[PDB]
């Protein structure tokens, strides 16, 4: 006759968070800013104002993306979100689509692909992709659409785009760009670089609570989409509905899903705030840190798994681990004695590096003095065959 | 050479929002409690720390749904995303689902199902579905999954459970519930009335932002799922990967995709909330709220969409729009002269109606009270032919 299930113990405790300096590649620690815009009480979600907060985070990513394209919004979803919504509203079972798996990242673009109906343009882990054998890949199969992570988190590779639109539009291919990683931290442009789809995440460089996502489409992928015959797999990832409610259309905003509006606040004040920082000082910060960031590592005797600075993303950087160490000794090291948190590999690179991540408010000398002297310690202090 | 975009001038400005009490079908108010959830800082979304209130959220789960479901879990996304991962997860394409088609819910559940690979047991928005009824469509089709919303917010009206539980096990098939509008609001529990998937929103009784949703499936549901040939069309909605990272599985956790963090922490809370008041006041509080507001209603001289109080949602009411009046106006002038919000139809009850929603902490007299003396008001100011 009863309940069967009682109140939770834990629950009726108060929520204790600890205090962790977020040093891995996300999400990272929030600046003052963007908590007082997670503590606002809410509005309505087809509310004008809701909207009108909605265009300023539309300006937002048409400046962080620098695009013009009507068609930019926000995924309310994590990263993989934003990728999978690119993916099933562009690619229709059997299309081709040449993927650049040098990461855990293009594994997972192939998934999403095989899921939904591939050319698995392998590389290793730290290599990246030459203009020329993206021709050589665009040859074979002729795929319409390709993917490029532009900043590679799980091996801290920076991958360049300068030309592959071309390179792409020629082969009457559509360009995709994960630029989750890369976004703030190093120069982008989706017009001038000719990419069609572009999305970032809301927790990386921007230092807004993950969970949301951004992503542009350009004229060309917009015309596929919106004649395709098939209809995606996905609703709730449906760009004619998701377009239509974010003002992108000519119709009425119509009742797609109830955005995540809290989440929205915190984006629409982190946008702001890289907006009043500038595009180019915050590549510059950025690019200053993880040049701060490897002297010293080096200094401390450890080597960068990327050799060759140009090719290194200077958002997350990929250390390889040390002779006779256990790196989850180190890893644990860190976050047990100084709360800071750093991670290994992920994917390919899994166990054979140790990720550091710089972003936005965190890219400092100040946190790469502080992770310097927490590794040093570790260094000594764990066990070494 | 330069930067085609310039940072935006509305971005430059603080982010100011209005003060709007929401009395419609959701979102709903937050308490100081959750927006103080809201604002706090991050913390590593692999950190033991994370994985705990990741448990507890479980188990606060377990006791709002009222179940001991191992396979129990939050979706990172809106209501809808907690369907689709239903439906794609459950369903093989080409399947036979039947579904409980009498509100815009149900309406979603067929699109979802059509594009994953669907009987639509249709009717009249305001009308419900017979114990009867069911066994005459479980009959026909014998499908392996039948859809139920609850709380249809679309229409008002609550949807009787019990007994179904076996009426679809009888002939082997699955039962699947949308609590969204109905948890915390009216009696709901999962085990006991034999459903096999539940999921509800973060945004409506609950009282939490809106993105995150909850989910439960029984170990019947479970096997399903863990045996069909096909993978699931969607990677971000797989519950191989969402449920091992949730810790049902018997493996270490992990890395699928990052939580939304933040609004875990508010999840979290809310949870905590209705665990120290507890499910049997909360559904004493709703009905008493809802039994107030309608009396009010009819004093005013609008009559219920609904005729018979034994089908009425507690938490979301249908009013039918009044003779010579453009429902338009109303919700314009409650939303102008008074800052509160309520809506008109949605979906098959477009323009019939106007919705008023009690939900959580505004289900009150003193909020009934408000909204009524706005209407009042908005019906002697409002043209009328
Ligand atoms: C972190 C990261 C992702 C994943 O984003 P989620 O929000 O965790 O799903 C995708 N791509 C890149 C390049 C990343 O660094
Ligand atoms: C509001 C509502 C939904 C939609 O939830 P979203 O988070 O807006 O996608 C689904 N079902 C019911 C019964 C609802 O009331």
């Amino acid at each position: 006759h009863k309940l069967l299930v009682t109140p939770p113990k834990a629950l009726l405790k108060p929520l204790s968070i600890p205090n962790q300096l977020l040093l891995g590649p996300g999400p990272s620690n929030l600046p003052p800013r963007i908590m007082a815009a997670g503590g606002l009480q809410m509005i309505g979600s087809m509310s004008k104002d809701m909207y009108q907060i909605m265009d300023e985070i539309k300006e937002g990513i048409q400046y962080v993306f620098q695009t013009r394209n009507p068609l930019t919004l926000v995924i309310s979803g994590s990263g993989h979100c934003a990728l999978e919504a690119a993916l099933v509203n562009v690619l229709e079972p059997g299309d081709s689509f040449l993927v650049g798996a040098n990461g855990i990242w293009g594994q997972r673009a192939v998934d999403i692909g095989e899921r939904i109906g591939v050319h698995p343009m392998t590389k290793d882990p730290g290599g990246h992709y030459t203009l020329q054998e993206v021709e050589e890949g665009l040859a074979q199969h002729k795929p319409v659409l390709l993917f490029l992570t532009h900043g590679e988190s799980s091996t801290g590779v920076l991958q360049p785009l300068d030309g592959f639109g071309e390179l792409c539009h020629r082969y009457k291919c559509l360009l995709l760009v994960d630029s989750v990683a890369s976004l703030g931290g190093t120069p982008l442009y989706m017009d001038r670089q000719g990419i069609d789809i572009l999305y970032s995440g809301s927790q990386k460089a921007l230092n807004a609570p993950p969970g949301t996502s951004l992503i542009s489409f350009s004229d060309k992928a917009k015309k596929k989409m919106y004649s395709r015959k098939t209809k995606p797999f996905s609703f709730y990832l449906d760009i004619k509905w998701l377009a239509n409610f974010w003002g992108c259309d000519d119709q009425p905003r119509m009742y797609h899903h109830t955005i995540p509006v809290i989440s929205l606040y915190s984006l629409r004040e982190s946008l702001a705030l890289i907006a009043e920082q500038g595009l180019e000082n915050s590549w510059r910060q950025h690019r200053e840190a993880a040049a701060y960031l490897h002297g010293r590592l080096q200094a401390l005797g450890l080597q960068l798994f990327v050799k060759d600075p140009a090719l290194r993303l200077p958002t997350v950087t990929t250390v390889a681990v040390p002779a006779g160490y256990d790196w989850r000794d180190i890893v644990s090291y860190v976050i047990d004695h100084f709360d800071i948190e750093i991670m290994g590999g992920l994917g390919p690179s899994t166990g054979k590096v140790l990720r550091i991540g710089l972003l936005g408010c965190n890219a400092t000398r100040e946190n790469v003095d502080r992770v310097t002297e927490a590794l040093r310690a570790a260094l000594q202090h764990c066990p070494k065959k």
